[PDB]
């Protein structure tokens, strides 16, 4: 439900398939939305090919969609993700660190803080260790201690760095009971298991088995404007599941509101994803902004400039209840027939969607819960 939603979904997938390709034995978790928003904001300080590469690498076809529509699209998205009276409890931030002694262009600083409500700071890159400390302290402080020592090192000639972080710990509209959480096996291989805390509940879930995706598909809503979608592939269908996913298929799932009884087993976990955006977005065609040929004339008017560092960290916590604050009670009418046992006890894929815009807030893959 947003002009740029289709683009963000395409970006989420190209990014996902990129990461899934590098290796299939690691947990994947990232925010298509936080990354795309950061880079769209950055493009504002770039021009020509440098600029164009960035928007195209974010899956926007400049021959078909006007730039003004792109930014307004991100604007509406932001005005939604962070509103007063309503909170999905999303801790996110984007920090720009530019060399002191650089003559920055006002308009850029205005756009960053006013339009994309982001943060720009000036630091002394002459002192690498102190620069790193300030950057890391920024993240730590923004996540109240959940993300520490993010940046492990800086290039010798670093003059501009970008940090993008996001932490999500949502509250289910229909929570699990802690007393029902017990240790269960999780099949990493078809012949190997490992124990992990497993949440479980008998109720009416928006769950179904999809022939095309060869997977079970579960949708659960979070307090706020978000919805989690879990895809459990049949035996040997993970790769098929990954290839067959599409924005149209996901939109269809979100339209369905049918519920059926089931005994659901869902792992209680905490996973993280840390990526070097220069490397990852590089594989998506975004290379000039990170090179000596970078046209960042919208950032600094007279001196050479390029983005030498760009990091993204996404943290997800899934548990029985997002808070100790008991939620209002409700009663579901569960039939007396035998409910299917649907267990997320093997590699599965997931996506978190923002209900209004339908933007892909998060996307990931759990290969082994006890991996972190």
């Amino acid at each position: 439900f947003n002009k740029i939603t289709p683009n963000l979904a395409e970006f989420a997938f190209s990014l996902y398939r990129q990461l899934a390709h590098q290796s299939n034995s690691t947990n994947i978790f990232f925010s298509p939305v936080s990354i795309a928003t950061a880079f769209a904001m950055l493009s504002l300080g770039t021009k020509a090919d440098t600029h164009d590469e960035i928007l195209e690498g974010l899956n926007f076809n400049l021959t078909e969609i006007p730039e003004a529509q792109i930014h307004e699209g991100f604007q509406e998205l932001l005005r939604t993700l962070n509103q007063p009276d309503s909170q999905l409890q999303l801790t996110t931030g984007n920090g720009l660190f530019l060399s002191e002694g650089l003559k920055l262009v006002d308009k850029f600083l205005e756009d960053v803080k006013k339009l994309y409500h982001s943060e720009a700071f000036t630091v002394n890159f002459g002192d690498t260790e102190e620069a790193k400390k300030q950057i890391n302290d920024y993240v730590e402080k923004g996540t109240q201690g959940k993300i520490v020592d993010l940046v492990k090192e800086l290039d010798r000639d670093t003059v501009f760095a970008l940090v993008n972080y996001i932490f999500f710990k949502g509250k289910w509209e229909r929570p699990f009971e802690v007393k029902d959480t017990e240790e269960e096996d999780f099949h990493v291989d078809q012949v190997t298991t490992v124990k992990v805390p497993m949440m479980k509940r008998l109720g009416m879930f928006n769950i179904q088995h999809c022939k095309k995706l060869s997977s079970w598909v579960l949708l659960m809503k979070y307090l706020g404007n978000a919805t989690a979608i879990f895809f459990l592939p049949d035996e040997g269908k993970l790769q098929h599941l990954e290839n067959e996913l599409t924005h149209d298929i996901i939109t269809k799932f979100l339209e369905n509101e049918d519920r059926r009884s089931a005994s659901l087993h869902l792992p209680k976990l905490s996973i993280t994803g840390t990526y070097d955006l220069k490397s990852v977005l590089g594989q998506l065609g975004i290379t000039k902004v990170f090179s000596n040929g970078a046209d960042l004339s919208g950032v600094t008017e007279e001196a050479p400039l390029k983005l030498s560092k760009a990091v993204h960290k996404a943290v997800l916590t899934i548990d029985e209840k997002g808070t100790e604050a008991a939620g209002a009670m409700f009663l579901e009418a569960i039939p007396m027939s035998i409910p299917p046992e649907v267990k997320f006890n093997k590699p599965f894929v997931f996506l978190m969607i923002e209900q209004n815009t339908k933007s892909p807030l998060f996307m990931g893959k759990v290969v082994n819960p006890t991996q972190k």
